[PDB]
């Protein structure tokens, strides 16, 4: 017989067996996983802050020296990542046994307990026995990685869309559809270093008003490349000065020119090679629910991009995306869920969306495809997204940001620096560059992960497949026709969800809705049927108190989360009793509100225990309103509500003005809206037959991209000589301007694009 517990017993994970770069390496070189000759870095040295930033010395009322690589002595980067929990610290993070045994408590309490009841003690039970929360391990990070470069080289590799007949302008036509963007507005053009971005109005003395046009980074967060063991916070002003001194060679770079027989080409890969730690990410292990099977074999990565690099490319295209609520909600034909929130009616929304008779339709966000075909929803995952993209794939995403976001009615609203930067420098330091892990540098293939900075990229990569979806008149997602797409483009992706008679489902949810919070106002006894989707993580159930259709928590996704809490980090100290109890109050009441409300037993153990907590830091005097303030910050769900400036209380009023339908934002585009789907433009495009909607600022980033970088001036040239002769239809557009540049003789080779060569330049030290 097998001895069996009520409580599990603390599971010790099992010893990391690539705790070693000799091992390390041993294991890439096996499955031929590309380890890179080592790079050098200068030592970090400090300098004077008022001679590297002297424009930024108003900034005295509220360092003195600046931390710079520019050390004559030279060292190897190192980057050893905890993993936590291990064999040696079992206790990191250990599941939620109290809460456990409350949904025991409660189910015992009831006269004879309904199979119904039990199940959610059964889920949690079997949560916290199959999961695990942390860091995982070096052999699940290495093993990711494998499989990492089996998606971008292996069954089925990588392609660049312009080699499969796509151009940057016919990509940017279909992203005119599903990601539709307006101006930088409420703004300063790209033509100006980081430190020139904070600008101050009105005299330095009584008050003067300060303008922020910087993008806002996390804190917190790794600092990366060359500050290893540092955060951003502390490498504010070392992140704006490395960012100067490369836009500024860079724009010494253009200005100088090529040379005569090209003399000046020494001096680009002289700059790239000592630049060549910001195409260099440190690989952080993602703290995650991981299956403990997979301990050893799954470790999610985050590529951690050096600050300059984030900051740099930030500078492009959050400007942009901050400024563009433009989705399927307030933009008729438009497929994208982007900044989607399935609150204040937001939910109800998309549920009439399906239900409409329309069929095949699309919706997207990043690498997530929602269709609904044959009266049956689809949830399709791109495998590993990020692994899929080429340079090539987001050089035409800085196209598109270049030409809708920053254009003044066809008018470039960008220098050449700039231009340079987003479509031959920028491709190359994130995708197919690498990444730090141990003290060794290593290749990464296709971009490495990171939701943020992942996301225009991913967006792109849906958006080819669902023009490639249209091309084959709109083939069932389960059929071979479909699974064909990612052969003809070189994106792998799989079905991971898919609901047969959905329209049906959804109508019985209105008709079978059980009494709760939002159906009578009560403690509910009984769980309300909802549908699966996984819409961003939520489930549609309906309320009556409301006549709509609420948002639900997937439910995997609920009892996952209840199974592990997440840690705080560090607490410099914290009560370490009366803080404790209340990120409790936090986790607890934050489970109830984005979907733990629908579930008796779970509902009423988070209700029980955050008022347990509560009443003892009542009793203590503990400032529990001050901390509960922006409590957003403190959960793990805070970015579903942030904005909303509400209170942590689960009750029948607090879940119906959360949910009470509130008019969509008004679309902000910076050019007429379209309006006629995402089909059309397919259709009309693969006659070949298209006209530049980017205007002067598409022919520009044409000859850019075309012509070798420190050719960069000459190629605006060739452009604006184009658009003045002109006095359309891309096509010959393009032709003729590719004709320009080789009698001007500017324009790189093939297979030697000014991309390829930067890349190049950034690993050969």
């Amino acid at each position: 017989d097998v001895e069996e517990l009520l409580i599990p017993k603390v599971w010790v994970p099992p010893e990391d067996p690539l705790a070693s770069p000799s091992r390390l390496a041993k294991f890439l070189r096996e499955n031929g996983y590309k380890v890179l000759q080592p790079r050098s870095l200068p030592e970090n040295e400090e300098y004077e802050t008022d001679q590297i930033l002297p424009d930024l010395a108003w900034m005295r009322q509220i360092k003195p020296t600046l931390s710079l690589p520019i050390g004559d002595q030279e060292y190897f980067p190192k980057y050893y990542p905890t993993h936590r929990p291990s064999k040696e610290k079992p206790n990191a993070y250990p599941p939620d046994i109290a809460l456990l045994k409350q949904m025991i408590y409660l189910f015992l309490q009831v006269p004879e307990a309904n199979e119904g009841l039990k199940d959610e003690v059964t889920l949690l039970t079997q949560n916290i026995r199959d999961k695990a929360y942390g860091s995982g391990t070096y052999m699940g990070q290495a093993n990711r990685l494998v499989a990492m470069k089996e998606v971008a080289t292996g069954r089925n590799p990588n392609k660049d869309p312009l080699k499969l007949g796509y151009t940057f302008e016919s990509i940017a036509q279909l992203l005119d559809i599903t990601l539709p963007v307006g101006p930088p507005g409420e703004w300063v053009p790209l033509t100006r270093v980081p430190s020139r971005m904070l600008v101050l109005t009105g005299d330095v003395d009584g008050d003067f008003e300060v303008e922020d046009y910087l993008p806002k980074i996390n804190l917190k967060s790794s600092s990366g490349l060359p500050y290893v063991g540092r955060t951003k916070g502390e490498t504010i002003g070392e992140m704006i000065a490395i960012s100067n001194q490369f836009l500024r060679e860079l724009s010494t770079l253009l200005k100088q020119g090529a040379g005569t027989k090209g003399s000046n080409k020494k001096k680009l890969l002289s700059m790239l090679s000592d630049y060549w730690y910001l195409s260099c990410g440190l690989l952080f292990p993602k703290a995650e629910r991981y299956d403990k099977s997979t301990w050893l074999t799954k470790t999610r990565n985050i590529w951690s991009a050096p600050s300059p690099t984030h900051l740099m490319i930030s500078m492009i295209t959050w400007p942009v995306m901050s400024n563009s609520p433009n989705n399927v909600l307030n933009i008729e034909g438009c497929p994208s869920l982007y900044k989607f929130n399935p609150f204040r009616g937001g939910l109800n929304r998309i549920v009439e969306w399906i239900l409409a008779p329309e069929e095949p339709k699309a919706l997207v966000y990043a690498d997530n495809i929602y269709i609904v075909h044959s009266n049956t929803w689809y949830s399709i995952d791109l495998e590993k997204g990020e692994a899929n993209c080429t340079r090539q794939h987001m050089q035409a995403a800085m196209y598109y940001i270049l030409t809708r976001g920053w254009s003044d009615n066809g008018d470039p609203m960008f220098n050449q620096t700039w231009a340079t930067f987003a479509m031959n420098i920028a491709p190359a330091l994130v995708v197919d560059s690498s990444c730090l892990i141990m003290n060794l540098q290593i290749k990464t293939y296709g971009q490495g992960s990171g939701n943020a900075a992942t996301f225009i990229n991913n967006h792109l990569l849906s958006t080819l497949v669902l023009d490639q979806w249209n091309l084959m008149r709109q083939p069932r997602p389960d059929s071979e026709e479909f699974k064909s797409i990612e052969d003809k483009l070189g994106i792998n992706f799989k079905i991971e969800r898919s609901i047969d008679d959905i329209r049906g489902k959804l109508r019985q949810l209105v008709l079978l809705a059980q009494p709760g919070y939002l159906s009578g106002g009560v403690e509910p006894e009984q769980s309300s049927p909802t549908v699966e989707l996984d819409l961003l993580g939520w489930s549609a159930t309906y309320s009556k108190d409301l006549g709509i259709y609420v948002p639900v928590l997937d439910k995997e996704r609920l009892f996952c989360s209840a199974a592990y809490p997440k840690g705080v980090e560090n607490k410099s100290l914290k009560s370490k009793v009366g803080i404790e109890q209340a990120y409790k109050v936090v986790r607890y009441e934050a489970l109830r509100l984005v979907g733990g409300w629908n579930y008796p037993l779970l509902n009423k153990a988070c209700k029980n225990n955050a008022g347990a907590a509560r009443r003892h830091l009542e009793a203590k005097g503990f400032p529990l309103d001050e901390f509960l303030a922006e409590w957003s910050e403190l959960s793990e769900f805070g970015e579903a509500f942030e904005g909303f400036n509400i209170k942590l209380t689960v009750t029948s009023e607090s879940l119906a003005e959360l949910n009470k339908p509130v008019p969509p934002k008004p679309p902000n585009v910076n050019r007429p809206v379209n309006t006629g789907g995402l089909k059309a433009v397919s259709n009309a495009l693969k006659t070949g037959r298209y006209r530049n909607e980017a205007g002067l600022s598409g022919l520009v980033l044409l000859a850019t991209a075309r012509s070798r970088l420190q050719d960069a001036v000459k190629a605006k040239a060739e452009a604006e000589k184009l658009h003045k002769s002109k006095p359309a239809d891309w096509f010959e557009r393009s032709e003729t301007l590719s004709d320009l540049l080789e009698k001007a003789d500017i324009a790189s080779k093939v297979a030697h694009s000014a991309l390829v060569e930067t890349s190049d330049a950034l690993e050969a030290v």
